[PDB]
């Protein structure tokens, strides 16, 4: 019956040794952090404790490349070979061709030089992390400057995330665990950009706020917010799919707008969402890699929405 004890159950069967939690609706939050940062040192999970992104970076990264999509320094439609000169991509036998666009959208078919596509640029939907480490790339030809700085200089000091942090070790980060029979500790520069942007729950918080009052934000950052929305609809769509990839976030429109995304990486799992409309966002940060994370989000949705989530 109640959201506490939802997402107390959920961490439990999730195995999950800490689990931060925030969820904000019609401009009233509640934060549900449980659990231990470290299982060993018996380190509570606190606000403070820091957490890996895993793919929810993808949408720090998709902004910024909106933001200088704003500016008029890039183009979706740029060529990659511009600003990657050195990886040049194989289809069939015939070397292909690439644009920004690809990568933001997944539609580049990547299986970085002398490979095969796993099919024509821009024919499919193929989710794949690489995307996004790409796009990292044409941020640093871009700006001249190290995804680390553009993303401080872009994003986290204008809008305050002073705990947010894309790596080229930080204390307060939580221990991350693998899923065996127990649970394992197990506790990689060129992927930062899709998969490295370390964070804490206060810090998502802020970072949910910025996109449901994105209206009131610096024009720059509010039009490249509106367009990191904008899902591709030129792809084909399964029978029972048919939610767009936008700038590093899923759009779905039944009951929605509701904008999602998730994080897997082997020792943290995360996701967020949200329904602007409503005012509502969700985040969930763990320091495990469990399936039941990336569906907290949802059925936290679910029990916002009409009251049930079993």
């Amino acid at each position: 019956e109640r959201l506490s004890t939802l997402i107390h159950q959920r961490m439990q069967e999730a195995k999950v040794p800490a689990l931060s939690v925030s969820v904000t609706i019609k401009g009233v939050r509640q934060r549900f952090v449980y659990g231990v940062a470290d299982v060993a040192s018996q380190k509570a999970n606190t606000l403070d404790t820091v957490y890996e992104l895993g793919s929810m970076s993808k949408a720090f990264t998709g902004l910024v490349v909106q933001i200088l999509i704003q500016e008029g320094r890039l183009r979706q439609g740029d060529d990659i070979i511009t600003y990657l000169p050195e990886m040049r991509l194989n289809y069939q036998g015939k070397p292909a061709s690439l644009t920004v666009a690809d990568f933001l959208y997944h539609t580049s078919g990547l299986p970085l030089r002398n490979e095969n596509l796993l099919f024509a640029p821009g024919a499919k939907f193929s989710y794949a992390s690489a995307n996004y480490d790409v796009l990292g790339a044409v941020i640093e030809n871009v700006t001249g400057k190290t995804f680390t700085e553009v993303i401080a200089e872009r994003l986290t000091q204008p809008l305050g995330m002073s705990a947010t942090v894309a790596v080229k070790i930080i204390v307060n980060k939580a221990s991350g665990y693998k899923l065996g029979f127990g649970k394992p500790v197990l506790f990689a520069r060129n992927h930062v950009p899709a998969a490295y942007i370390h964070s804490t729950l206060p810090d998502m918080e802020i970072w949910i706020d910025a996109w449901l009052h994105r209206k009131a934000l610096p024009a720059t950052l509010r039009e490249a917010m509106s367009n990191s929305w904008r899902g591709n609809s030129d792809v084909p769509l399964a029978a029972d799919n048919r939610i767009l990839y936008a700038s590093g976030w899923f759009i779905d429109q039944n009951q929605g707008p509701y904008i999602s995304h998730g994080g897997q990486n082997p020792n943290f799992s995360s996701c967020i969402a949200l329904r602007p409309d409503q005012q509502i966002g969700i985040v969930a940060l763990a320091n495990m890699n469990s399936n039941l994370i990336l569906q907290l989000c949802a059925d936290i949705d679910n029990y916002l929405r009409i009251g049930k989530y079993a």
